[PDB]
C-alpha cells in the first residue's frame, strides 16, 4: 500500500533496459541527419534518456504516464520500419516483451495502493 514505491521500481527497470543490448537504438533521440524524413512520419519522438530525465525531474505523477511514453518508443519503431523483419524493429519487439513482463506488477501495486488510500 506504498503510493510512492513505483518511482524507484521504474528507476531500477530503466537501469535493466539500458544494460540490455536490444536498447542501443533507443537510448537517445533518433538522429535527424541519419533519418532526414523522420519528423514527416513521427509526430512525437520519444527515447529512454528522455523518459529517465522526465522521471528524475519529478514530472511523472504515476507509473501509467511513464508506461504511455515507453509504449510510444515502440509504436514509433513500428510506424518507421520499412518491414516487419527489420533489425531495429526486431530489437523493439523483444524489448517491448521484456518491459511489459516487468511493468505489470508496478502498475498493479500502485493501483492497489491508491484504492486502499481512498477505501
Ligand atoms: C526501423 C525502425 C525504426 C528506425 C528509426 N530508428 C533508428 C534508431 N532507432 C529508431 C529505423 C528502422
Amino acid at each position: 500500500y506504498d503510493i510512492q514505491a513505483w518511482k524507484k521500481q521504474c528507476e531500477e527497470l530503466l537501469n535493466l533496459i539500458f544494460q540490455c543490448e536490444d536498447s542501443e537504438p533507443f537510448r537517445q533521440p533518433v538522429d535527424l541527419l541519419e533519418y532526414p524524413d523522420y519528423r514527416d512520419i513521427i509526430d512525437t519522438p520519444m527515447d529512454f534518456a528522455t523518459v529517465r530525465e522526465t522521471l528524475e525531474a519529478g514530472n511523472y505523477e504515476s507509473p501509467m504516464e511513464l508506461c504511455k511514453d515507453v509504449r510510444l518508443i515502440f509504436s514509433n519503431s513500428k510506424a518507421y520500419t520499412p518491414s516487419k523483419r527489420s533489425r531495429i524493429y526486431s530489437m523493439s519487439l523483444r524489448l517491448s516483451a521484456f518491459f511489459e513482463e516487468h511493468i505489470s506488477s508496478v502498475l498493479s501495486d500502485y493501483k492497489s495502493a491508491l484504492r486502499f488510500h481512498k477505501r
